[PDB]
């Protein structure tokens, strides 16, 4: 499984999509994930949530004409989701957050 900031950031750059262990929130919910029960590893073993559109409503990441962002959970193993995420743009800027979106750090 590829679920680290660097492992994912490089797979993204090379492949232009997430590695195989990721599923959207709609996919996860289709398999039986309920956020409040923290059951993702049980209904989707070895899977992490990622690929959903990230709105950037607070404007914490740089906004550019035609640029959209996506997000992915990093370091997830099981139970409730952690606070680590990879946020990536259509133009391939890649930021990481370790505090559940409070702050970002460019990494690519």
């Amino acid at each position: 499984v590829i679920n680290t900031f660097d492992g994912v950031a490089d797979y993204l750059i090379r492949y232009k999509r997430l590695p195989d262990n990721y599923i959207t929130k709609s996919q996860a919910s289709a398999l039986g994930w309920v956020a409040s029960k923290g059951n993702l590893a049980e209904v989707a073993p070895g899977k992490s949530i990622g690929g959903d559109v990230f709105s950037n409503r607070e404007g914490r990441l740089p906004s550019a004409s035609g640029r959209t962002w996506r997000e992915a959970d990093i370091n997830y193993v099981s139970g409730f989701r952690n606070a680590d995420r990879l946020v990536y743009s259509s133009d391939w800027l890649i930021y990481k957050t370790t505090d559940n979106y409070a702050t970002f750090t460019r990494i690519r």
